[PDB]
DNA sequence: AATAACCGGAAGTGGG
DNA sequence: TCCCACTTCCGGTTA
């Protein structure tokens, strides 16, 4: 099964949810996702996973957190803001 | 207060 | 057995 990092990825490649999602510099990595239409982007990764329950931004927020040891995605000091690691970017 | 973004410990679920 | 890669729940902080 897909890694939320590379859903969230193929969705800034594939340009399918461009309302709820959007590169801010993407040479860097850095995204940000719509205040407003998040939630439909964070009930779509529940639905491709097969989770029981419905799928929040709140819980998707939270799995990302769970990356910024190992590095593939950091929080940016930006409002709904993260950023890719370029190890993730080139892979 | 109402709303929103952000936080993480702890325990549960999946598939190795 | 016991880690993976989250998911779910809860209580919380800051603006
Ligand atoms: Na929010
Ligand atoms: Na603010």
């Amino acid at each position: 099964k897909i890694r939320l990092y590379q859903f969230l990825l193929d969705l800034l490649r594939s340009g399918d949810m461009k309302d709820s999602i959007w590169w801010v510099d993407k040479d860097k990595g850095t995204f940000q996702f719509s205040s407003k239409h998040k939630e439909a982007l964070a009930h779509r990764w529940g639905i491709q996973k097969g989770n029981r329950k419905k799928m929040t931004y709140e819980k998707m927020a939270r799995a990302l957190r769970n990356y910024g040891k190992t590095g593939e995605v950091k929080k940016v000091k930006k409002k709904l803001t993260y950023q890719f690691s370029g190890e993730v970017l080139g892979r």
